[PDB]
């Protein structure tokens, strides 16, 4: 038996923990068409017609971006596209009102609910038009049979849609 | 009813969803006391018993290190120390054996396996002993009624010790 | 040495793994009281107040319904009731409208929107009116500090409102 | 405007939310075979080597031991079993063990200890011996590829082996 003192410059009294963190992915379409109806006199949305190409798809980072092309997400070679249809809006006052639409993400349809909140109305620099809006709504990946081999736990069922919107008038 | 086209540049189509991801929470901590008797005839522990101060804790994070102190977590006002004392050395090889001991964490005790690696028995520059060695084993926070508070889902149940040790001889 | 036979009768090759499920709970409370004034030539609520017994609570389990009641969660010693108070009824159709109002929960109060959906306004089997009409809507466990002790991974920040009632003309 | 007062009966005060709940996966293997050479003089095992049909696994569930079978999991097609290989069995006293060994699932190998606990060995009612004894361990999926598709916070990347064995001399 021998006796020795630990020369803690060279010692360490550690340990390991595995645990859990939620967190918001951000994002958005970096390319994308749309097609808007707007009367000023009533506040009234007409037509409003978006298509936004999955492959522009930025969510700050390189390997995630990529990932969301293939089989287990949007399978950007076979659906390049997801496609907004306005079919109703329903107005409540001058800044808000409720639209109806149809959603189709990787060819599947779905009619969803849009939180209209018109941002503001005017007449521009030179006299033409502009208008700022904003449409909100929550839809489900379980209702567009999206991402279905990952879990409602890993990833969240629920898709928070903020579309964010400044826009001038045409010819 | 009029016609509007998007300024792309003040316009976005962004969404946000919400995920888990897992991480393991490592650190150490930097004071702590030990009493180490060795045979290298033989290459069994004859006596070791640590004693660690709580308040030391460092996973090279601020706020989180504070926090362990409170009372859903060490109680280090009331259990400045948590303790070790090996029982029995059960020798495998020279490399090798099996360590019980009784841990004690905010003054709930229990008898715990660490399994000891025996890094090397040399003689330093100056011919007085050193050795190396390592303890491994995983602990339950369940087994020590530890963060009650805290669900095995959140934070793991399972903690995993790495001491790590290099010392010399005494006198 | 020796050679020995498996009785597969009172041998047993087994595992155990964790795994995490998700499930929602449902529940209503037993007791409440409202006022109710509504409009059926126009169908416009005028005034909704409801207060809700916390006590009442009913999840088709006895020991959680318990635990509701302390600190970590409705604290119903401190405070026995939740109230909401509709400040706003902005009409869509006569089917359709957008409820605001002041719900209170453990003393916090927050202002929400509610999404009525008319289910049918009669005259009763005695000439005396009926309604029938469902509120829905999202609140955010955090937007009322409530039950903060519990993360968000364990227990979802989103709590799903479904009121249905059925209602008869007064006096 | 009107006034009206709740039919209690056929009104509803009612929510909705989402928890998550950790629980054990228990199951065994219903079809197995082995080999066990053992010397009660000395208690030490000589060759232990096992075979599992993972056909033949039992979670005292239909659905999800059919789920085991496939790509996500075993591949039972392309290979139908799991063995297990002793290389090394180091003696701690009578009762007691480390034994080091190959496992090998869907044809990915791994070398393992378990620890081994002697039950008791006696001769039989005939004369004849039997041993019983425990096999126990944790392994990791992820040393295995194993179910890669599985996030390790759906299912846990650590899975424990408890083989109890009784068994009774040859010829
Ligand atoms: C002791 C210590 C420090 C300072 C550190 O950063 N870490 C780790 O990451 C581990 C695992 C240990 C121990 N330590
Ligand atoms: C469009 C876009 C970019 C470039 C970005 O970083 N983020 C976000 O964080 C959100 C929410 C959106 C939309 N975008
Ligand atoms: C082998 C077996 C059966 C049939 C069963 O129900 N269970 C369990 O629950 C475990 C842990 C094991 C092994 N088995
Ligand atoms: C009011 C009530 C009872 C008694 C019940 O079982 N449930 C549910 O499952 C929901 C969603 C509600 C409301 N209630």
């Amino acid at each position: 038996m021998k006796e020795y003192t630990l020369d803690k410059a060279h010692t360490d009294v550690g340990f390991k923990i595995k645990h859990l963190q939620i967190s918001n992915v951000k994002g958005c379409f970096k390319d994308y068409s749309a097609v808007i109806d707007f009367d000023p006199a009533s506040a009234e949305f007409k037509k409003l017609d978006v298509t936004i190409k999955i492959a522009s798809v930025n969510t700050e980072n390189q390997t995630r971006d990529n990932h969301l092309q293939q089989d287990d997400f949007f399978k950007a070679k076979k659906y390049p596209d997801m496609t907004f249809t306005m079919k109703k809006y329903e107005k409540i006052d001058n800044e808000k009102g409720k639209m109806t639409g149809t959603l189709t993400i990787a060819g599947v349809s779905k009619d969803i609910v849009l939180d209209a909140e018109i941002g503001g109305v005017a007449k521009g620099k030179d006299g033409k038009e502009k208008i700022g809006f904003s449409l909100n709504g929550k839809i489900k990946r379980s209702d567009f049979k999206f991402a279905t081999s990952t879990s409602t736990i890993t990833l969240s069922d629920d898709i928070n849609l903020n579309i964010e919107v400044e826009a001038n008038e045409k010819e």
